[PDB]
């Protein structure tokens, strides 16, 4: 058997434009998703957040599902642009009426809500005056997360700035394959610096605001090998992994390889910023999901395709990388707690005539990844909880909803759930506190 310590937290993740639709509803104000997604050639087949799961309506049938699942923590992210509907200033109160319900349905069925405050869908009034670009979302950010305290700090307890800051600059504002769909490198590395310095004035106004919960922030993560036998794998690493935030955040400058190659992106005078930066957080979270084989080539980096089983996102199934970053970062900056905030895979999901759902790649998947979070704990990584990406099937960005992560199957002409073999098999994981 693997057993987790006790109170080892069991989750599962979403995040608002993913599941919510109306995105439009009582005065919420539009969002970069809203605008994108509605950009012909944005999204797969034109889809978009305008109904999704519709989870805008059906969240207490959902969060019953959690329950009756046993699943012991949920994270959920808030809408910024159904709180303020143009990013700062006007409070609309049928948003925070919104998730009220949803935290305090929560409460009372025993689950521990864990709040991401930014997952991408940022107020398109915002954007208009540059977004992530924008020296000023440092004050917008503070503002947006100092109201989400003042509402919501006295029962939530876990909260998370940033999902994927690297994604949202990145893929944001440079390969233009997210919203705002920019192409624009000195912008992308603008957003990296911008959305550290606003992380950074919201953990400061929580430490004012909520004197008794704990905040982090969530980082994208690959597992990258070198081709042969390098110094690509380092700088991989540094870029797309937890280093381009952590070194800021607890050493005061950014990783030494992504100094070399992308210094001139970065504000003139971005050492400035770096005490502010260095804000005390409590945990980080580390989302994992794929494995990559790495060159050099004349970011004179590229992949190179190996066998391997790989997801319905071509994504190649590698569990001793979730091992490996564990390690890694207790190595590297040894934060107080480390939580695995998403972990999870894309297959093609059918509805048996059975009515069941029979994904045991989904199941062989999360029992690999558990089974080798299990060993990063034994050899004393503090993880203190692991988040399967995702309860529901989903809006997969421009990807549509032709990716189904959930471990609860969506039928979306009916909006009919239906848990999947993965849903029960977790379910089980979870009473057991572990594997068998
Ligand atoms: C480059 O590293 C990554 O993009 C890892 C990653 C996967 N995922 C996410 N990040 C987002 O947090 C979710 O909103 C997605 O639905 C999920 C599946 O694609």
């Amino acid at each position: 058997v693997k057993k987790f310590p006790e109170g080892f937290l069991w989750g599962v993740a979403t995040a608002s434009y993913q599941i919510e639709g109306s995105p439009l509803a009582d005065g919420a104000g539009m969002s970069i998703w809203h605008t994108f997604s509605h950009t012909p050639g944005n999204v797969k087949n034109g889809d978009t957040g305008d109904v999704a799961c519709d989870h805008y309506n059906r969240w207490k049938e959902d969060i019953e599902i959690i329950e009756k699942l046993g699943v012991k923590a949920y994270r959920f992210s808030i809408s910024w642009p159904r709180i303020l509907p143009e990013g700062t200033g006007r409070v609309n109160q049928k948003g925070l009426d919104f998730y009220n319900r949803i935290i305090d349905t929560l409460l009372e069925k025993g689950i521990t809500p864990f709040v991401t405050i930014y997952h991408w869908d940022l107020p398109f009034a915002l954007q208009l005056k540059g977004g992530w670009a924008n020296r000023e979302i440092a004050d917008w950010f503070a503002e947006y997360s100092r109201v989400l305290f003042e509402n919501f700090g006295d029962r939530v307890k876990n909260w998370i700035t940033l999902n994927e800051p690297w994604v949202v600059a990145i893929v944001g504002h440079l390969y233009g394959v997210h919203a705002p769909g920019m192409r624009d490198i000195y912008v992308a590395f603008r957003a990296v610096h911008n959305l550290l310095r606003a992380h950074a004035r919201a953990v400061k106004v929580f430490r004012e605001t909520v004197k008794d919960g704990k905040i982090g922030i969530v980082f994208n993560n690959g597992y990258f090998e070198p081709a042969s036998e390098i110094r690509a794998v380092r700088f991989m690493h540094q870029f797309n992994n937890y280093p381009l935030f952590l070194n800021p955040i607890y050493r005061g400058d950014y990783p030494e390889l992504v100094l070399e190659f992308a210094r001139e992106y970065l504000p003139e005078n971005y050492k400035d910023d770096m005490s502010e930066i260095q804000e005390k957080i409590d945990f980080v979270g580390l989302n994992y999901y794929s494995g990559h084989l790495v060159k050099f080539d004349p970011a004179k980096v590229s992949f190179v395709e190996r066998d391997l089983p790989k997801t319905a996102m071509g994504w190649e199934i590698v569990p001793e990388g979730i091992y490996w970053i564990l390690k890694k970062v207790k190595e590297e900056y040894n934060p107080p707690e480390v939580y695995i905030t998403e972990n999870g895979a894309a297959f093609d999901d059918v509805v048996s005539e059975d009515g069941r759902v029979h994904d045991q790649n989904r199941i062989d998947y999360l029992k690999a990844h558990i089974g080798q979070a299990w060993k990063a704990i034994q050899e004393g990584v503090p993880l203190k909880g692991y988040f399967v990406w995702s309860l529901l099937d989903n809006f997969e960005w421009a990807e549509g909803y032709s990716k189904r992560f959930g471990i609860v199957y969506v039928d979306y002409s009916t909006q009919k759930r239906i848990v999947k073999d993965s849903g029960y098999w977790y379910s089980n994981v979870v009473k057991n506190n572990g594997l068998e």
